[PDB]
């Protein structure tokens, strides 16, 4: 059973209670983007990341309480029709914005209950179809693993891309990797289950991609921290901008990893493994490339089942 989050008087997490961290409700985001929450009916902005005003070039006093009708006149009607009350929380509305203060922005919106969760990130399929085909054309499980890591590395430029496979006891093993010259091998190395604790593995079965763009960057809180609709935490399990567990951030820093990203491989409704990526320098993977990775994760998941059937 989860501890209360830090902003509800909960304790800072230690190695004695890894699995009790409520990672889905950190009440804060990573600073490379901005997040707003809004009422699902009225479009009233209910919460904003502390950096939202500066990030969007808006006046802090104007942004809170303002409506999505006023802030996003060209998207609001499309947004409403796309995400009606009761829709699956995995369902997304995406748009590209031309925003003077921040340049081209990717907007990603989801609904949870009566709340809309809006993520703004800077933004800039021939390669995708080729990548899809390379996975399918892979002859066996090992080659599929190898092609997957190589293809993901080519698409992303990440210093290391691993296929990290979970054993029945939830320990992990790197079973394939593609790596930059000079990086030491993790191939064949195994890791305790506690390195990716049970509540993370659970979240990763439902929300299939997560990342930390800068492992040294302080989280940016949401204000107000609680959803005013409910006087309860804002569900951020489906927000890629959500803050990463400090326990994990520390693990990455100690490994010399500045940027981390993984994609779930789900086989038969169970978490089979992860496409796990590292960069030494902080690194924001373009929003369009993340969508490509999401498609490739789905393809790999299908192909792992197919290839395991071949034996
Ligand atoms: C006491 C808690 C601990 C803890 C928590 C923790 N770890 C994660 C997430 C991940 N851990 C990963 C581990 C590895 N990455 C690697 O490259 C290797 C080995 C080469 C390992 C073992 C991975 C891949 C993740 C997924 C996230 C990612 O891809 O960056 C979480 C959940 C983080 C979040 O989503 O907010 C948590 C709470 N890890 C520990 O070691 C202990 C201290």
């Amino acid at each position: 059973p989860f501890f209360p989050p830090l902003y509800l008087g909960g304790p800072e997490i230690t190695t004695e209670n890894c699995e009790r961290e409520p990672i889905h409700i950190p009440g804060s985001i990573q600073p490379h983007g901005a997040l707003l929450t809004a009422d699902g009916h009225s479009g009233e902005v209910l919460q904003m990341s502390l950096n939202a005003a500066t990030f969007l070039g808006q006046e802090p006093t104007v942004l809170r309480g303002q409506t999505l009708a006023a802030l996003l006149p060209e998207q609001w009607p499309a947004l409403q029709a796309a995400l009606p009350p009761g829709c699956p929380d995995a369902l997304q509305y995406r748009a590209t914005l031309d925003w003077p203060a921040a340049g081209h922005l990717s907007l990603t919106v989801h609904r949870v209950g009566e709340l809309l969760i809006l993520e703004f990130e800077p933004t800039e399929p021939h390669a995708l179809r080729n990548a899809m085909s390379a996975l399918e054309s892979a002859p066996n499980l090992r080659a599929l693993a190898e092609v997957a890591t190589q293809t993901v590395r080519e698409l992303t430029g990440f210093d290391r891309v691993m296929l990290y496979k979970f054993a029945p006891d939830a320990t992990g093993e790197v079973i394939a990797e593609a790596r930059r010259e000079g990086l030491h091998a993790f191939l064949g190395h195994r890791f305790p289950a506690s390195d990716i604790p049970a509540q993370a593995r659970a979240l990763y079965t439902r929300h299939l991609l997560r990342l930390t763009a800068d492992t040294r960057a302080a989280a940016v809180p949401l204000d107000p921290v609680l959803n005013p609709q409910t006087n309860a935490p804002t569900p951020l399990g489906g927000a890629v901008l959500r803050a990463t567990s400090p326990m994990h951030m520390q693990y990455l820093r100690n490994m010399g990893v500045g940027s981390s990203l993984s994609v779930s491989v789900v086989v038969g409704g169970q978490l089979w493994g992860l496409i796990a990526c590292h960069h030494q320098t902080p690194y924001v993977l373009p929003p369009d490339l993340r969508t490509t990775l999401e498609y490739l994760g789905r393809e790999l998941s299908e192909q792992v089942q197919v290839k395991e059937a071949l034996e």
